[PDB]
C-alpha cells in the first residue's frame, strides 16, 4: 500500500497546489521545481508542442478506423527519426531532458491531430500560451475551456502521471536497458499501456447495465495487484465526477457496482473505474480515454528512463520454461 | 545449457534438414510440421508478403537519415491499424496465427522497402514463389541470388530465430501480458533490439582502423557462442569460394555470433544500417512464438522494487 509514492509527496496534497508540468518536473528532477526552473520547463515544453508536417501527412495516409493508441505508438517511433541519436557516448546535444521535454510536449498535440484527421478535418494546433491540459481541451473542443474543466484535466494528468512499477513503465525500463532512443522506449510503453489489462479504461466504459449489478456478477475487472484497497486516484476521480455532474446514468450504475463491495473482499475500485466517466463527461471520446492516460504516464516513463543511469542492467531474465 | 535448444531440436539439427519456415513453425507449433502444414504456412506467408500502399507513401514522406530499425518499429506499429481487433475470448477471425504469419511475412519486405526509399528509388516488390530468405536477397540486391547465398542466409535466419529470453523477447512478453495487438508488441520488441546493448552487430563489425595488432586493453554464455562457430565455418566457406581474416585473427582471443554476423551480411551486399534489422526479421519468429504460449497462460507482469524518498 505505497499510496502517494510521488517523489516523497502525498498525491492528495499534489492534487492541489501542483500542476502536471510541476508534477512532471518533480518526477523528472526529483524535487519541487523553483519558479525559474518551472517557468523555463513550461516554456520549453510550450515551444516543443510544434508537430512536423511529415507526421500529419502520414496520419492522413492511414485509415480513420485506426485506433488512437496505435497511431500514438507509430507517431512516437517516427518522431525518433526527426530527432535521432545514441547515448552510447559523439553526443550532439543533451539527448536526455531535451528529447524528453520535446516528447512530453508533442504527446498531447499528436493525440488531438489524429482525432481531427481521422474525423476528416484539419488538426487544431496547440498554443504556446496554453498548458498541456489547456491545449488538450482547447484542441479537442476547438475552443479554450473554462478554468475548472482545465483544472480537472490537470488533476487527471497528475493522477495518471506515475504509479510505482506498472507494465508500461516496466516495458520502458527493459527498452531503455538496451540503451535505445527515448522515442523507441515510449513507443513500447504506449503499446504496453494500450493493452486492456493495462489500459482497459474504455473497457470499463461498457457499462451495459442500469443499476442491475447484482445479477451481473461473476460465475470491468475492478481491482489492482498492489491496491488491496480502493485506488486513491479512483476516489479523487469519483469526487471530480460528482462536482462536474453537480454543475449521470453511468455514474449511478458504477457507484452501485462499487456499492456491491460485499462480493469483493480483496479487490476494490481501480483508477480506470471512474476515469472514463470523467473524460466522457468532459466530452473526450471513449477511443482516446487510454490515450490521455499515455500523455500523463509519459512523465513517469521518462522519469524512470532517467533513473536508468545505472543501465548496467540489460534486463535479461532467467529461462525457467520446460525446454523439452 | 541453452545451446542448440530449438523445441528440443539442436540448432545443428536445424542447420540442415530445416528452413526458417520449418524452424519458425517448429518454434511456433513446438513440433516439426507435416508437409501439408509447412506448405500451407509457406503459401500463407507468400500471400501476405504484399505491403499496403499506405506504408510506402508514409515511408516516402520520411527522411533518408532515418535509421532502418526506427522505421521498422514505426512500420510494424502502423500495420496494426489495418488488421485490427482485441482478444476478449466477437473476434472477426483467428487473430492469433493469422496476424502472426502476416507480421513475419511483412517484416523483411518492409526492411527492403526502406533501403530503396531511403535512397530515393522505387522498392523491389517480393516474389510469391521465392522463400523469405530468397525474396530478401532478391529485394535488396535487385536480382535472384545464388542458391549458395540463399541457403547461407536461410541458415543465418535459423541461428538468430530464437535466443531464450533476450531483452527484446522479454519486452514482447511484458507487452503481451497486457493482451495488446501483436503488431504493437512486436514493434516494441523491434524497439528493444534497436538498443546497441541488445543488438550492435553493425557497431562491432567496424574497427578503429586497427593496425593488425593487440594494443587494445581493458578500460549469458561465457564460452564461444554456438551460432558464432556456425558463422565462423560459413565465413571460411564464403571466402574459400580478407576483412574476415582480421576477425579470424581476433578469433585467437569470437564470443558472440555477432562477431561474424555483419561480415557475412556484408558479402551478401547488406548495408551496415540493415544488420540489426536482418536480426529482427529472424527474432520475429521467437517473439511471436513466446507470445502465443504467454497468451495461453498470461498474467500481466507487475514487478515491484524499493525506492528511497520518504515524504
Amino acid at each position: 500500500k505505497g499510496i502517494l509514492s510521488y517523489r516523497g509527496y502525498p498525491l492528495e496534497t499534489l492534487a492541489e497546489n501542483s500542476t502536471f508540468e510541476e508534477t512532471t518536473l518533480l518526477l523528472l528532477d526529483g524535487e519541487l521545481p523553483t519558479k525559474k526552473a518551472l517557468n523555463d520547463f513550461s516554456q520549453q515544453l510550450k515551444d516543443n508542442y510544434r508537430i512536423k508536417y511529415h507526421i500529419r501527412q502520414m496520419m492522413r495516409h492511414f485509415p480513420h478506423t485506426g485506433h488512437p493508441m496505435d497511431m500514438l505508438q507509430t507517431a512516437v517511433s517516427s518522431l525518433g527519426m526527426f530527432y535521432p541519436g545514441t547515448e552510447c557516448l559523439c553526443e550532439d546535444l543533451d539527448y536526455v531532458r531535451n528529447m524528453t521535454v520535446n516528447i512530453i510536449a508533442q504527446m498531447a498535440p499528436l493525440v488531438a491531430m489524429w482525432e481531427h484527421i481521422r474525423n476528416g478535418w484539419d488538426p487544431v494546433n496547440p498554443k504556446h500560451d496554453l498548458s498541456v491540459a489547456e491545449n488538450l481541451l482547447y484542441m479537442f473542443n476547438g475552443e479554450e475551456p473554462d478554468p475548472l474543466m482545465a483544472k480537472i484535466m490537470d488533476v487527471c494528468l497528475i493522477l495518471h502521471a506515475e504509479h510505482t512499477l506498472n507494465a508500461s513503465t516496466f516495458a520502458a525500463l527493459v527498452a531503455g536497458s538496451t540503451l535505445a532512443t527515448p522515442y523507441s522506449v515510449i513507443s513500447a510503453a504506449i503499446g504496453t499501456l494500450s493493452g486492456p489489462l493495462h489500459g482497459g479504461a474504455n473497457q470499463r466504459v461498457v457499462g451495459m447495465l442500469q443499476e442491475i449489478g447484482s445479477p451481473k456478477n461473476v460465475e470491468w475487472g475492478m481491482g489492482h495487484r498492489e491496491y488491496k484497497v480502493k485506488d486513491p486516484r479512483a476516489t479523487i476521480l469519483h469526487k471530480l465526477v460528482e462536482q462536474l455532474v453537480a454543475e449521470f446514468d453511468t455514474a449511478l450504475k458504477l457507484e452501485e457496482v462499487c456499492a456491491d463491495r460485499l462480493g469483493h473482499k480483496g479487490v476494490y475500485p481501480n483508477v480506470d473505474f471512474y476515469s472514463g466517466i470523467l473524460y466522457s463527461e468532459m466530452g473526450i471520446p471513449e477511443d482516446e480515454f487510454t490515450a490521455l492516460f499515455a500523455v500523463a504516464r509519459s512523465a513517469g516513463w521518462l522519469a524512470h528512463w532517467r533513473e536508468q543511469i545505472s543501465d548496467n542492467r540489460i534486463y535479461r531474465p532467467t529461462q525457467i520454461y520446460v525446454g523439452s
